[PDB]
């Protein structure tokens, strides 16, 4: 789904009043906006602030994504939501929201976009599990095969190998490596500056990714 | 999101023409509709048949959910899509789909529904992965803490001890453990006392 820019609808004659009537609510920092076994429900839109959406397990907490000014979310996703700041949100029950959406279909894209954000986040988390090891292995490879340049502008860790050269070395398939590596590149652990040429920003973090 | 009934839109004067213009394509059984790296892009709606949406990973596949008549989906999810039987889809490019959605907003709920279904499927898949991992943890735990005697090999630890040592919660491990029990790989003969029938089976899980 495309990303959604809510000002487009709020500034439009049609969407301008969308939230008229929505109650307002404030969440103190560190407070749980909602969690499983939740007896609450409804829909809200962040006015300002920041909320974290996640799941937990394996001694580790999986941060899915964040909610900031303009983002919409519900109280029944089975996800945990906490304020990492004092955040204000407009609130309303599902029905009211559905009514408003049908009266102003263009606002629907906000929902579409956040469902997409939530989805890819999860895919990423699933991807991190189906490849936990190959990624540490490749993080090992990059550590063991890295070489630096003179600090006199200056200082850059490099690893010049092509995905196939890498795949051959570590063993795993070429397509599996590509995903693992592409995964690591997302996390910013490894930068790609052309085919067969990479760079390692901050080697201490990559070391931590192994 | 709510469930979506596409007939509702298609039978309405406004939505009746929604797909008027989409091309048609028959996907043979076993056929791969979407490759993890297909590169081309567009949106389709299943006419009839059934498609599988899965992800590959470290020599092994995991099924997320299936598409059947009325379901819409895209060619850029990143997920692989194979047909589990002769399936017919109506496809078009993103541009065309978005244009149609613009003039027929009500059909957007179909997009919203598939996204919710995929979201839901993924959250279930994540829960499965982690539950599967904690089990192996408890599996390997029983391996490195076996009291082979008389032969009646065993393990003398309460649920809270295994949990703490495992680096998990008394509740978490407890449900993963009892799972390992129902399946006959460990037997709980009293608090803090378990026996390991067949050690190779347990050492297999790990
Ligand atoms: C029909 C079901 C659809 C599904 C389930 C879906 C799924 C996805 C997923 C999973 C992503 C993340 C890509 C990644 O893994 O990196 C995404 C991105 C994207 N999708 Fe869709 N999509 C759909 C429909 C659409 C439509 C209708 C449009 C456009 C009107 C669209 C436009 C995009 C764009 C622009 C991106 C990349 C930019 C971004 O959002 O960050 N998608 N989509
Ligand atoms: C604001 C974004 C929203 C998100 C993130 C979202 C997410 C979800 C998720 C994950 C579920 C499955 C829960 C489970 O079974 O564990 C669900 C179910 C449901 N949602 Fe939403 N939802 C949103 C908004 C809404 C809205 C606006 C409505 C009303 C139009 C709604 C109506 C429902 C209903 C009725 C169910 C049950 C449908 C089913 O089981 O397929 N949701 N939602």
């Amino acid at each position: 789904p495309p990303r959604f820019n809510i000002a487009n609808v709020l500034l439009s004659p049609d969407g301008e009043t969308f939230f008229r009537g929505f109650r307002s609510k404030i969440h103190a920092k560190g407070s749980l906006v909602c969690t499983g076994e939740g007896d609450e429900n409804g829909v809200f839109v962040v006015v300002d602030g920041r909320l974290r959406v996640y799941l937990v397990g394996e001694e580790r907490e999986i941060s899915l994504f964040y909610l900031t000014s303009g983002d919409m979310f519900c109280m029944h996703s089975g996800c945990l939501v906490e304020a990492t700041e004092r955040t204000e949100v407009r609130f309303a029950d599902i029905r009211t929201f559905e009514q408003k959406l049908q009266t102003c279909p263009s606002m629907a894209w906000g929902l579409i976009a956040i469902l997409g954000r939530a989805l890819t986040s999860c895919m990423r988390t699933i991807e991190d599990l189906m490849f936990h090891d190959i990624k540490q292995r490749i993080a090992g490879f990059f550590i063991d095969h890295a070489n630096t340049t003179g600090r006199q502008t200056g200082v850059i860790v490099s690893v010049d190998f092509t995905v196939e050269e890498i795949a051959n070395l570590i063993g795993s398939s070429r397509q599996t490596t590509s995903t693992a590596l592409n995964s690591l590149i997302k996390e910013g652990y490894i930068s790609r500056q052309g085919r067969g040429h990479y760079t390692i920003p901050n080697l201490v973090r990559l070391k931590a990714a192994a």
